[PDB]
């Protein structure tokens, strides 16, 4: 893309509109002559940087611009006169053929097709987004548009030829279809390059692009597609590259919705009892859709481009929504996301994903499978945070933490399970004489217990006092990585037993692990000591939550054992409104 | 690491120096009382943020600091008085044991052991560097020092215990030895955690750390080592984490030395003839060491930490230096690095690595193995640049480009092979009547050729005219990615034949692919047409280079065919001075 002119022969060149072209005016000059000048046909725009006159100084820098594409091979002309003290002007002729080759996608991020060949984050960055095909004129409504607009002479592709191509390293992560009034595969796995059939004149060409893989440990998540122009005139010699333009795509990451995000649909596909009633009552009250046909073993996120926002469900290691993609800590039981937070400056507008882990890796210690941890980080926009959960028998963060919408402060509360909270309440009672009150009243199969005989236990007080620490550790972890003050955290009274290998389960139905449908909470009925005909525990949950403006509804049968994989399981799940904020306008 | 005080019992806590500790003054308070005050023993430093008085407002934020470590369990005391309108002061006692746990490496990057747990690039970033063990009290001179300084009561580790640990994801990329006046493996592959034997009082402990893997596609190149403090007092319950500190290490990348870098040793281990003489003459003249015992199939780089700079030789897919680590484009023939460049602002002080590739991937097209391309990028500091070389039969960038030191401008010249340069010279001659001059004079086995009969060839003029394009394409690629002006580029006259499958070899010994020893150039003797007893070609090389102050010495037998892997091969190699500039002070 530098042109060398000889006064010997006339040189012919092609010129893509929008390309600074340098002129070697010097290499083949006569030394009889000292200086030169540059006349050109009206449609060409010479810019000499150091009528007119100039010295033959090799330091001078003549550049060519073409205004409009040619209608004819060589219909624009550049003449170099080489004159000097007494050595008449020698001419050197350049016949230019201008052509428009512009390859475009939605780099502006506005659902209309319009910088560098680099993808930039944020409100003023450039880069088209690609959604993952998660298994025409309706299928193409998910795929991203990319058009090749070309103006050239009728004759042009007689001895020129375009080829679209993708790095053999990215071909298996993209598929490209060429539209035809009706589509066909040009690029994808096993095909990294394609020769285009393009006619002369003004022809624009529509391609539809889907991604095949999410970002991950082996894919930073960019697919560059390049158009190359090739000279095929010398018939015996191989193709000569004249020109390359490209578009960088960024594959949209998988994003999760916190409980603070308004609900859109509740899934209760889970046997059943009067639970389904108390759910449909809270679903009606929540002005939210309810369905029936496990929920604990999968998580409904979304993927988002300017042109489409689609719900995608990630299934933990089937007729629900539309879009799908071993340790006890590999479950999505062990996967929450915070609400939008800011932390010491850095901003996290789609929140931060939280997942349970150990403190340090021993031979008696469990972690989430590295493969998952890396995948979540790959998505970048929800900077995962590693919490301590291995102390629990099951090992899930949803066992001791939750979020609920608040009106004031940061517009949310962190709910942490709290043995102390429950103890201070249980004894405050003994002091008022209700020490005789029986926890587990109205229960088919459970040995009932009095406040007194629970408080008077020394073995329990410690077990719970140890759990206090385990949570109080995550309390700080959360306070730091989500940038929280105590005035953002609410302690829900909750006790624990330590079963096999000193591991922890909730002592009574785990009230923190609730159903948030905006301001309408489905809390697991603790079935606790009743005092003056009101479950002491229900009272304190409602006293900590109703002030926030949250409708607390305690539901029986909230969890359930099963036969195979035998495990306690929540039966509900909630598709929620995707963030207004566009993932591609943040800055990791 | 929040402490809750009850007026019921006295609470005991440990406190690591340098840790803001929060006091829950409120959860277990009496409601008979309205306000509180905080007296403490001289060595503790309370900071109440909202003698003294304060309201019991849960919004208040009492924080604990300890000055010096304790000599005795609980030798520092905090008392919380809860007083009110007519409700005498109730006390709540806190017995604090202060301890120093500080884990340190060379985070300052100064070869002395002294922010966050994050590695930062540049002149004011923090992060210790780790060199790769590339196969005592001399072995440890390569390894990085990390010390655990602890001051505690004599009694302290009776019911506390430290453990050093590395993410199971990074254990196979690090090895950690514990010194003993004498060393042993604490952490590495198959061991992610270690219990430390630490005594009470002031004890500091030396660990030596080596990396086992360079950064690569599956390793961003950081090794975090964490120290955890564990409470082992409750004997029946599991260990409780009280405290964690960590050091992030960055594994030093493999770096290459351009020709602009002063030579330190020449390797001519390569049979031989009078070549070895003409080399030792240029080596003596270059005040540079020469050795004898292939050079084309490996590349001497370096790895660099504050405490050690070591030469490492990367071997392309043996008794030379010290430190080691299929397509025709996988060779290091196809691997140069530019000199230090700046490009449109962005700065590249260790230069940029250049490697040959195709334009677009066809079924008749060769690329460097993705595995290598990714490795070079992994090292980050020399942002690889992809050039067009597949047009050449062998396919190596060193076939058409080189660099040499200059005094002025950017302190270097890009040397590009140039058919035009050679043609303008070859004909300028015919014009002066030496058209009869025979190229390949004094050659045992080669059919000689006259300027006239080379110029009068139409088949050659084109072949060479096609190569011109191929290079003129890299000319622009180089001009853009290395940010160059024509006044940085020198054209060396060089012609080509196109052998099998229209591929290119040098028509005469490839003069651009020379031996740079600072200002002393070993150029391959072109064996070209002699005019007035001086090889026309030698004249023009020297006319383009001697002005720069470069001593041009044309060497016979510079390349050589072999038996197995039968291929043309340069026999020399050059270990060069590593950059003064520290890779860890740049910013990718
Ligand atoms: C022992 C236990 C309890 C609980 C303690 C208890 C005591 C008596 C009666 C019911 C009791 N119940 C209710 C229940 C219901 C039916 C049944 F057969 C088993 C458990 N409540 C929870 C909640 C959780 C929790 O939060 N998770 C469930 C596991 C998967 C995690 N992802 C989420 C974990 C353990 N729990
Ligand atoms: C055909 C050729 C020539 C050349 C052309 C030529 C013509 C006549 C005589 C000698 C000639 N010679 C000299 C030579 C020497 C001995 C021998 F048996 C083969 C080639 N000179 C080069 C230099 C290069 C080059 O730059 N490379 C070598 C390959 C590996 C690359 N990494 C670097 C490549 C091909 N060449």
């Amino acid at each position: 893309t530098l042109i060398r002119v000889t006064p010997e022969q006339p040189t012919h060149a092609v010129c893509v509109l929008g390309t600074l072209t340098q002129l070697d005016i010097c290499s083949s000059a006569p030394e009889d002559c000292t200086s030169f000048s540059i006349n050109a046909s009206p449609g060409v725009v010479v810019d000499i940087a150091h009528s007119s006159t100039w010295p033959l100084d090799p330091g001078v820098e003549v550049t060519l611009t073409m205004k409009v594409a040619s209608g004819s091979t060589g219909d624009q002309k550049v003449q170099i006169s080489y004159y000097g003290p007494k050595t008449p002007p020698v001419k050197a002729l350049l016949y230019l053929t201008g052509v428009e080759i512009s390859l475009c996608a939605d780099i502006t991020r506005t659902g209309k097709v319009k910088d560098q060949r680099t993808w930039t984050w944020g409100p003023c960055g450039q880069g088209a987004i690609l959604l993952v095909n998660c298994d025409d004129s309706e299928d193409l409504q998910d795929m991203s548009l990319m058009t090749l607009s070309t103006k050239t002479p009728k004759d042009f592709f007689t001895n020129h030829t375009l080829v679209l191509h993708v790095a053999r390293s990215e071909m298996d992560k993209v598929r490209v279809f060429q539209a035809t009034r009706k589509c066909s595969v040009v690029l994808g796995p096993k095909w990294p390059s394609h020769y285009l059939m393009v006619p002369g004149g003004k022809h624009n060409m529509d391609f539809y692009v889907e991604a095949l893989a999410f970002p991950d440990t082996d894919f930073p998540g960019l697919i560059t597609l390049t158009i190359s122009l090739l000279d095929t005139s010398n018939l015996e010699l191989p193709e000569a590259v004249v020109f390359q333009d490209s578009v960088v795509f960024r594959v949209a990451p998988w994003i999760m919705t916190p409980n603070t995000q308004p609900p859109q649909e509740v899934y209760a596909c889970s046997e059943n009892e009067d639970f389904l009633k108390s759910v449909t009552t809270l679903a009606m009250k929540a002005k939210c859709k309810l369905t029936i046909c496990m929920q604990d073993e999968m998580e409904i996120g979304y993927i988002q481009a300017p042109h489409k926002t689609l719900p995608v469900v990630f299934d933990s290691p089937m007729g629900p929504d539309f879009g799908y993609v071993i340790s006890g800590l590999d479950s999505f039981g062990n996967l929450e996301v915070s609400p939008p937070v800011t932390v010491r400056g850095k901003e996290y507008p789609l929140g931060r994903i939280l997942f349970g882990d150990s403190c340090y890796p021993s031979n008696d210690s469990r972690q989430m499978h590295q493969a998952l941890q890396d995948f979540l980080s790959a998505q970048q926009v929800q900077a995962p945070v590693k919490l301590y959960s291995d102390w629990l028998s099951v090992g899930h963060v949803d066992e001791f933490l939750s979020f609920v919408p608040a009106p004031d402060r940061k517009g949310f509360r962190l709910l942490l399970a709290s043995p102390r909270s429950c103890y201070k309440l249980f004894q405050e009672q003994q002091n008022e004489g209700h020490g005789e009150a029986l926890l587990f009243e109205g229960i088919k199969k459970k040995k009932q217990q009095k406040i007194k005989n629970i408080l008077s236990n020394k073995t329990l007080r410690e077990h719970n006092s140890f759990v206090e620490r385990c949570i109080d550790w995550n309390r700080e972890l959360l306070k730091r990585e989500l940038g929280l003050a105590e005035s953002d955290i609410i302690d829900i009274p909750q006790l624990f037993k330590l079963k096999e290998f000193s591991k922890a389960e909730a002592f009574f139905p785990n009230m923190v692990n609730m159903l948030v449908l905006g301001k309408h909470l489905g809390i697991p009925k603790p079935f606790g000591p009743v005092i003056n005909g009101r479950c002491c525990l229900e009272e304190k949950v409602c006293s900590l939550l109703e002030p926030l403006g949250l409708q607390c509804t305690f539901i029986n049968d909230f969890f359930t054992y099963h036969i195979r994989h035998g495990e306690v399981h929540c039966g509900t799940n909630v598709r929620r409104k995707p963030f207004s904020f566009k993932w591609w306008n943040m800055v990791p």
